[PDB]
């Protein structure tokens, strides 16, 4: 059968449910493969552990690539899961004080991708002209300080910082919806749509091709809307 890579989590839950349209409505036998580390699934993929993934965005599987060498591409997208950013003690923007801490995905891709929203939040500005770092920080009214954490860890760090970017699968565990909880979000139209990935000489396996068709089923819609409400949207 066909292996497929995810994070544990709720979009493991969304996973499942594809794997029963897979099975009922394409006679294909999907077993689902869970990980608990972002950094894991391409080298399982890689390593042939497994034959899809889906649980990154392009920006993420180019970053990868880039460090490990990996010949993996995506196959098609599924859902993006707009990025907010939270906290247990402010309500609002506004309220933060200078010297304020702002806590991020220390990964490239998704450090980038939360340093783009703070900006967004007319927090930060970033010098001008995806792979934005601290560095590129050109402008700190409130000399906000900046903590590097790894996003499986953003969510328990809301205790000590005063607002979080952290990536949905990440917040909805926590507790934490990105519709009710957020104080600010990305729009839907980012470069963050999620992907399936297989290895290079698998990009035309039909098997792998109906798993990409499967999770734009209606089933998988309704159930996304279910898991994430409209913190995932059909890309
Ligand atoms: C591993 S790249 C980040 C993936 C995560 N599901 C997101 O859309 O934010």
């Amino acid at each position: 059968m066909v292996r497929v890579g995810t994070i544990a989590g709720p979009e493991t839950q969304l996973m499942e449910v594809a794997k029963q349209v897979a099975l009922n409505r394409y006679g294909l036998h999907v077993n689902i493969i869970t990980f608990s580390d972002y950094n894991t699934p391409n080298e399982a993929l890689a390593d042939g552990s497994v034959d899809a993934n889906m649980f990154q965005h392009l920006p993420y599987l180019k970053a990868q690539i880039e460090m490990r060498g990996y010949k993996i591409v995506s196959i098609g997208k599924t859902f993006v899961y707009p990025m907010g950013l939270y906290s247990k003690k402010i309500t609002a923007l506004t309220q933060l004080k200078t010297g304020a801490k702002i806590a991020v995905p220390s990964d490239p891709s998704n450090e980038a991708r939360a340093l783009l929203l703070l900006e967004k939040a007319q927090l930060i500005q970033l010098k001008t002209h995806i792979n934005a770092t601290p560095m590129d920080i050109a402008s700190n009214p409130k000399k906000l300080k900046i903590v590097e954490l790894d996003a499986a860890q953003l969510s328990r760090s809301l205790g000590d910082v005063d607002l979080a970017a952290i990536n949905t699968n990440y917040a909805i565990p926590a507790g934490l919806s990105p519709s009710r909880d957020a104080l600010l979000t990305e729009g839907p139209n980012s470069p963050y749509a999620n992907v399936v990935a297989v290895r290079e000489d698998d990009k035309n396996d039909p098997r792998l091709k109906q798993l990409v068709s499967a999770l734009h089923s209606p089933a998988v819609l309704s159930a996304a809307k279910k898991i994430f409400g409209d913190g995932a949207i059909p890309a």
